[PDB]
Order: structure tokens, then C-alpha cells, then sequence
């Protein structure tokens, strides 16, 4: 396990999270408004800010020398994963602006 | 698609987590100072990056475009976050208190 | 909290989801689209057919003879506020049936 | 609106009646009487049949099909801390009924 | 309505407290402590205190020079009606007092 | 049992006191006069003055130590609706008084 379950059921919201903004950007296009836009950057900005530091925090742990073959995948795993995230929210942020 | 790769993503976390328990499970038989000292490091890690998350539902927890159903979810996500932080950093000190 | 407070927050989610009822129509009024229309239609009777298993669980407590004057008020007041809330789902329903879609 | 307006403090009046309940429980220990376990249990009893109404209620809508991905989402985890809360019922009444007077 | 109705309960509340108080007495005798007889002493207390409260203001009402026959009455009425209240309350809160525990 | 008859009678006064105030504000509008207008402002107004008179002394009172929860939010519902009556009643009457008499 229970105690490794509730980290999954915390991370499934984040991952729900994302498909609502997603959700509200689709509203967005449909009838936009300048109130929604501050919401849906905002949001953007948001999650943006929590990758950086994550990312800052991965890179520290990665200059250890315990880690062996299987941790340092996982850790390599997951700073490419906000690298992912992190470039296709500012792709697709920017985009939203452009939205008159 | 981008959320079939994040969900794809996300369960690679997963199972990053359920070998650091083995890991646990396995430092329970052999209690060193070696993966006593990599098992904090990593635990440490984990709850920074809880932490982290924690500051940004606050900052979202501030806005005035916030429908009930959207402060509610919020306000669930970070009452569950404290307490899943509450019992990892409970769980890091009973393995802190550990001897050789 | 204990009990009393995962009790208290599961009956506010019930609360929340009235909200939510209420948005739907608020929106339905706006594009009348009939794949919505049979949607809301069954979560109102979902609730009713709920509040009308609750009554009958209450009927059964007040019962009793061995409840004090604030025990017996509270289920009247429980009991009431049910009847009440049933009442306008109804009368709602039936105008939401109403709009062709 | 008012009705949601008095829903709101309904709920409130709820919320007292489920904390004298608690005192009940908490005098009972203290003084443990036979004919005051029984309105307790039956108390309870009635509190955990409202929640196997709600189950019914949550089951019945799981199956639907016109359910998107957030509203499927907030049942599901409505269930499971429904059942969650309920199980924590009935050993909170199994105590009860330990205490032998 | 939704203020009438509203003005109706919170009225029967008054009769609510007194009925209840009644009861603590009723079980108070019937096994005396100290715990309780406190209990009673208090809200008795807070009862009278609020007789003596709207007594004043019944008062300063009467003073007015726009009154007629039937707010006058009305006035004499409530007040008369606080008189005989209180008169009883401390006739009860002066004899629970005495019941040794 | 004759005090509690009292006070249940003393109840429906109240009650009745604003119906009829009620019947006296829809005549009025029937027939506009400088006179029941000035004698519904009178009536309008003392029974302001008392709410204000009222809730002074719940405001005393809420300040007492020995009071528990349900005592407490008595005294805030006693409260809450005075202000929803006397909030109508402020409205209501310039309403009243914007008529043309």
C-alpha cells in the first residue's frame, strides 16, 4: 504494497492533471477568452516551474557513485521524461499566446 | 500523440519504485553503510521532489479563477500530498535508525 | 478527526456533485443536445432512487423508543431535507424532460 | 440559491449530529450500559445501510457508458474511500460491541 | 416562501433546548454527578442570561410612542411569558443544585 | 406543562405577526395611503429595532465560557436568521415607501 500504491494513485492526479489542461485548451480554442488564457499559461508556468528544480535535484543525485547499472537508467529515465514534457509544454504554451 | 508517451512514462516510474523496495527488502537482510547511505540518498530525493509539488499547488491555490470543482480537487491532491510525505519521511527515519 | 472526518468530507462530495448536476443544466440550456439530455436525466433518477432507499433506512431508526429529544430531531430534520431536495429534483426533471432536443 | 443555501446548513446540522454521536460513544465507555450499545449499534447499523445505498448508487453509474474520463475518475475513487470508510465502520462497531457491560 | 419556513424552525428550536434540558434533568435524577449536574447549572445559566437579555430590549421597546394596542400587547405578552420562564428555571436550577451526588 | 403550552403559543405570534404584515403591505398597494404607510413604517421599524436588540444580546452571549458546540451554533443560527429576516424586512419596506401614495 500500500505504501508504494499511494504514490501511484498521487502520480496517476498529475498525469489527469495534464489532460484536463489539456481539456480547457480545447475549450479555449473553441470560444477563446483572455480570462481562460491567463488560467491555461498560468497552469503552464506552473508545472514548468516544478520540472526545473526536479530536473536540478536528478542531477545531484546522479553524481553519486553508488548508483549502479539498473539506478542510473531509471534516474536517466526520468530527466529525459521532464525534458520531454517540459519542451512540448513550452511548444504548446506558446502556441495558446498566438491564439487571438 | 505526447500522453500515450507520458503515461508510458509514468509507469516506467513505477517500476523504478518497486525495485528501490526490493532494495529495502534486500538491506533488511544485509544492513550496510553503504545502501543504508544510497536507500537515504534516494529517499531524500523522492521526498524533495513531493516537496516541490507541494509549493506548487499552493502558488495555484491562490488565483481567483478557480471554479469550486477545480479548488476541491486541488485542495484533495495536496491534503493526500502532505500525508504521503508525512509517512515516507517517517519511513526514512526507521531506516536512518538502522545498525550493522 | 477519525471517523467524523472522512464521514464529513464524503457527504461534501455530495454537495459538490449537486453543483455539478446544476452545471450541466446550466449548459444544456445553452446547446439542447439530446445525448446530454438522457444523461442528466438518469443521474437525477440515480440520486432519487438513492434519497428513497435513505428514507426507509431512517424510518426504521425513528422506530425506536429509546431516542433522545435531539436524536429524534435530527432524523425528522434528515428525513425533511431529503423530502425537500426529492421535491425539486422532480420538479425539475420534469421541465428538463420538457425541452425539445 | 436558497435550496442549495439550506442543503448547506442541513449539512452543518448533520455534522453535530455525528459528533454527539461521538460523545454517546465516548460516555458509553465510561459508563458501559447494555441498553445504550443498542442504540449505538443501531446507530451505526443505520449510518453503514445509508453507505451500502451509496454503493448501489455508484455501481449502477460505473456501468454507464456516456461517462468521460474525469467523471469515471471521481466515482471510482468515491468507491473505493466509500469502502474504505465503511470498513472502518464496522470495526469501529465490532469494538463497540466487545465492551461487555 | 423560503424564509418563513426558515423563521418556523429556528422557532421550534427555543422549545427544542427546553424539552431537551428536561431530559438531562430527568436523567441527571435518575443517576446524579457531578459532571452533569454542572452541565445542566450552565446551560441553565445561558438560558436565564438570555431572558434577562431580551427582557431589556422588550423594555426599551415599550418605550416608543408609535405603538398601538396591538404591538403594546404583544410587547406585555413577551415579557410576561420571559417572567414566567425564568421564574420556573430558577425554581429548577435552585432544587437540581441540592440533589447530592 | 402549562409554561410549555405558553411558549408554543407565544411561537405562532410571531409567526403570525409577520403574515399579517404580509396582508397589510398587499392591501396597502391596493389602495396607497399616507397614513397605513406611515403606521406599516412604525410597525416595519420596531420590529427591526428588536432583531438589532437580539442579536446584541446573542452577540453577549456567544461570548460566555461554559458554552459547548451545540449551544454555540444555536446562538449563531439564532443569529444568521435575524439577519435574513431583518435583510427583507430593510428591503421590503423601501419598497414600500418608493410607492406611490
Amino acid at each position: 504494497n500500500s505504501l508504494m500504491e499511494r504514490i501511484h494513485e498521487q502520480i496517476k492526479k498529475g498525469e489527469l492533471a495534464l489532460f484536463y489542461l489539456q481539456e480547457q485548451i480545447n475549450h479555449f480554442e473553441e470560444k477563446p477568452t483572455k480570462e481562460m488564457k491567463d488560467k491555461i499559461v498560468a497552469e503552464m508556468d506552473t508545472i514548468i516551474a516544478m520540472i526545473d528544480g526536479v530536473r536540478g535535484v536528478l542531477d545531484r543525485l546522479m553524481q553519486r557513485k553508488d548508483l549502479d547499472i539498473f539506478e542510473q537508467y531509471n534516474l536517466e529515465m526520468a530527466k529525459k521524461s521532464g525534458d520531454i514534457l517540459e519542451r512540448d509544454l513550452k511548444k504548446e504554451e506558446a502556441r495558446v499566446k498566438k491564439i487571438e
